[PDB]
């Protein structure tokens, strides 16, 4: 036996596995149970800590994926299948994973905690693009990821009720963070140096832990990639959450009050709920998801926008950023005229129709304001400009401007913020050229996937991945990504400085689409209230 | 004895003129021809009556009085403002017109240019030196007519529905002069079947209203609108707001001893000295502002059967040629009349607080949300507080809202509905300009080049500017003769709703460009009206 892969945590003994890397081995402990399986009567309930066990838990392989919708838009296409579950689906899915260097560190090592995205309806810690072996070998930190409930199982809410309080998927993450505080030292980790990082809904999850006091004490630094808690998609109001929960029950034959409604939902197989998940949305749209965190005064005592404005953020360091073309990926899921298999050169009529699906549940006047700002009135009908304009609409509304607002408010209120735009299109990208650098395609570089010899990244891209891993790990260690070389300056509300990340050296630029984001963050709210 | 070239007979009687000297040769001028009975005493606020025939010879040898009006006092003695102030005595006896014709009189019918001065409908006169018609007539051999029309309350005080003060009588003054041209211009060698209206500022808005009034439309064939349009937010007023302003003016001068019977109210107003009415003219505006004037044309269903925008959108304009344009910096002149932080004597590098305050003065009587939309669009959010950018932004706000975007909307609708449109932007700053450099090419300072003022030997224009003026006079006269400013050489393409082509007018040859501030004017012409409705 290998003593380096035997660990005793508070709940019992674990057996890990030795993983290979072009730079040397790492230790991995995969599929560690941190909660009781939320099954049967425990569906929709907050998680319970895992009860202690006898014997040795086999922690050599990833555990099941939390039950979720499986994408079918392009069957077999690499660009979509890389996000689909690669393990069996189960409601018994509350497991986390620990990667440590080999041999295990004898000194307290900074910890990075990954929260995957997936619009709160999908995702898994077992996806190949989240493989932590290269980060842990290159930068010598402890790396933790957890699975958390998604879709109705994690975020269906009958607000006020005890049978379905909502946000339990977020409590899954918090419980894993508490598990890290109690057990990460047994792997060589330092519980006093924990950096949360996540992408898309994971970034929105990270931001929500920043704004929830019970979570705030479980970590010390935060990285938000292409997501923010204050977007128009990451939260839902109590009334709309209740309406969606009620319509789901109707679509699955329930009831035969909240107590009875939830009891009937608990009798339905997991797939039955998944099969009707998308039909509770109020309208045809993109970048909208059925069951997301709810603002009910508990996990979030107020809206994330209100909490960001009222918060004291001195002593907080955050790393935030976006990719160059945040919106293009979502357009093929419903904007008329868009497809991965052609140039998607849409007409003005399709552009106007696409604005309503990309900015759903918005008055006609506010939609007209969007069309005004995003039309080039010297070329109002040029298909290529319209394709790009609609990508900018979806991307600015949902990612760039929510992130810009978060960064500006945190910086103006005591936090040290570092901002980036990711501008390298991977040579291996399977999405068409017109999508540019699409949403989510900086992750593989952050995790050092180009170092995998089994893949076809260039030598320049391997250098690039090592650069990014160093930035991220420097920030985890010191709150500053810079190597003590062109310097990465902090983002401020006035100067609005960020850096571009690509094969070229760091270049400092001004403004995260300041013109467009003034519209979304300053004017549009004023219009909607009148 | 007498010179036969300076003696002409019109329908009303005989006239005697004068021989003007110009650097290029003699011109015949008939200045101060009465075309209406003096609108004095009981005739104040009433539509004009045609001039009764006279015996003997009327001496049309000098400009007549300026219609009673407010006199600017912002910069006393300053050349930049005094050039617009009355250069003749003020009087309500002011309904006279002027005719310039070549010497000797043309043998064949000659195209006619009719000038309508601006002045915000509260000021102006055809006697101003910058409107001197001798150079145009000499250089291009046209006949030029200009008329005086009543301004201020005397021309546009309206109690709608009352016959005592129906409103728009200043526009009826212009129409009567146009009817006079139809009946009498052939006696001067003019062709009544080739008449081109042209005007600037409120004169351009007047030209546009004649285009949209059927009784006026038959009196001319072509139109030139310089830095003005009838659809601006300042050129017309609703019936109720006209009545509120008229009622408030009478109240401020003691009439009646508020509102009540219209006949008695107007009769009380007619007993007031003309200066007393002028002394309170500016006090009836609903808010402090710039580019807003108290007594302007009223949309009452008569002269204008609807708003100018509705008439423009519903009009068939086939068979019409129009020449429209603006100067490069339309807003700057108006900012020193009330925007906080602005003066001709300093750089006017305003603060953000002064910019935000200026938006409410420059876009008056709109909701807080509408003002926020203006601030969003005209702020550079990468440099939100730089004084120089704020100064230029407020100038653009006032210029786009009041001139550029109204002109662009008119041009686009006319072109899309059968008219042929030629558009320009005037971009030359005169070497003799007295306004400070930060105002650029200000509103109104293309007029002197179109009238050929640089050819005046007493003035100090460069040789290039004299060539420039001669080129502009040729464009205008070519349009008057043929409906096309091009020489029968860089070509001036028509303006269309799609291509939106216009030319730059300056010392360089013609350069073709696209879009009259297309991005800005989409906000003013497409979005903002939808916001005001909700
Ligand atoms: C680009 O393609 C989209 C989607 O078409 C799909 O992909 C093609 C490669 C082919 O497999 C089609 O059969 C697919 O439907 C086009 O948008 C569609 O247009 C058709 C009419 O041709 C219409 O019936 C569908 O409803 C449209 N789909 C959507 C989602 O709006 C689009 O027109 C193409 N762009 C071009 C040709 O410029
Ligand atoms: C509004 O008043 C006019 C004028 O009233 C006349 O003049 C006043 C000074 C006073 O002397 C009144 O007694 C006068 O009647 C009215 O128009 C007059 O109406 C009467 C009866 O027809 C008569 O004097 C003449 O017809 C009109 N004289 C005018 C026009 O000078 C008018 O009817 C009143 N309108 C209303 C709605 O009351
Ligand atoms: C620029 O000037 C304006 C106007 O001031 C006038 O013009 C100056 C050149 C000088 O001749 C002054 O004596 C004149 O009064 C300034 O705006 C005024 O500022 C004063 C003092 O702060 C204030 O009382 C007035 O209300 C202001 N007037 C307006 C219309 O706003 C402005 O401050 C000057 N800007 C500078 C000096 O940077
Ligand atoms: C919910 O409804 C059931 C059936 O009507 C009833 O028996 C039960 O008491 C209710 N529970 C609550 C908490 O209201
Ligand atoms: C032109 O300049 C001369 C001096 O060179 C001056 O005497 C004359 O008054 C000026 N004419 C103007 C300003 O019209
Ligand atoms: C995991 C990254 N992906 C899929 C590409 C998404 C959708 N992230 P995020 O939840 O966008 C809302
Ligand atoms: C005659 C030119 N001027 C004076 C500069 C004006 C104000 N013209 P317009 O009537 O402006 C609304």
């Amino acid at each position: 036996e290998d003593a380096e892969l035997l660990v005793t945590v508070r709940g019992g003994r674990l057996r890990g596995i030795r993983l290979k890397t072009p730079g040397g081995p790492v230790s991995a402990f995969l599929g560690i149970p941190f909660a009781e399986p939320p099954m049967g009567p425990r569906r929709f309930l907050p998680p319970e800590p895992k009860q202690p066990w006898s014997g040795v838990v086999d922690a050599t392989t990833f555990q099941s994926v939390c039950y979720q919708y499986v994408d079918t838009l392009y069957p077999g296409f690499e660009g979509t299948e890389m996000w689909n579950p690669n393990r069996e689906l189960s409601e018994d899915c509350l497991y986390l994973n620990v990667w440590t260097p080999y041999p295990r560190p004898t000194s307290p090592t900074p910890v990075l905690v990954w929260i995957y995205g997936g619009g709160f309806y999908s995702g898994a810690s077992s996806l190949d693009v989240y493989d932590g072996r290269f980060l842990v070998q290159a930068e010598r930190t402890v790396l933790v990821s957890m699975n958390y409930r998604v879709g109705a199982f994690g975020f269906l809410a009958l607000p006020g009720s005890r049978e379905a309080p909502g946000n339990v998927g977020l409590l899954d993450q918090r419980l894993a963070l508490q598990w890290v505080q109690e057990n990460v030292a047994a792997f060589g980790g330092d519980p006093t140096s924990v950096t949360l990082f996540g992408e898309s809904a994971g970034a929105a999850s990270v931001g929500m832990h920043l704004l929830s006091p019970p979570s705030r004490g479980l970590f010390h630094r935060a990285v938000l990639q292409s997501g923010a808690p204050n977007g128009p998609w990451a939260t839902v109001g109590m009334g709309e959450a209740r309406r969606r929960a009620t319509q789901l029950a109707h679509l699955v034959g329930c009831p035969p009050n909240d107590t009875e409604l939830v009891a009937c939902l608990r009798t339905r197989p997991a797939q039955v709920l998944v099969n009707h998940e998308w039909h509770v949305l109020p309208q045809e749209s993109v970048f909208r998801f059925s069951f997301v965190p709810v603002v009910d005064g508990d996990f979030l005592s107020d809206t994330p926008e209100a909490l960001i404005n009222a918060g004291d953020f001195h002593g907080l360091q955050v790393l935030v950023g976006v990719v160059k073309d945040e919106g293009s990926y979502f357009l093929v899921y419903g904007a008329p005229g868009f497809s991965k298999d052609n140039e998607s050169l849409i007409s003005r009529a399709e552009f106007l129709a696409g604005v309503r699906v990309g900015v759903p549940q918005v008055s006609d006047l506010a939609a007209e304001a969007v069309v005004l700002h995003y039309t080039d009135w010297l070329h109002p009908e040029d298909p290529a400009r319209l394709r790009e304009a609609l990508s900018d609409v979806v991307g600015d509304h949902n990612v760039v401007c929510p992130v810009a607002q978060l960064a500006g408010r945190l910086a103006a209120q005591g936090a040290r913020v570092y901002a980036y735009v990711f501008e390298h299109r991977a040579s291996t990208l399977s999405w068409p050229l017109w999508m540019g650098v699409p949403h989510g395609y900086e992750i593989e570089f952050i995790f050092g996937i180009p170092l995998d010899p089994s893949r076809n990244y260039t030598a320049e891209e391997k250098i690039f991945a090592q650069r990014l891993m160093r930035y991220w790990a420097n920030f985890a260690r010191t709150g500053d990504p810079n190597e003590p070389a062109p310097q990465w300056p902090p983002y401020t509300a006035g100067a609005q400085q960020y850096v571009s990340l690509d094969l070229r050296p760091l270049e400092v630029r001004r403004g995260l689409r300041a013109q467009a984001c003034a519209f979304w963050n300053r004017f549009l709210p004023k219009l909607l209230s009148a």
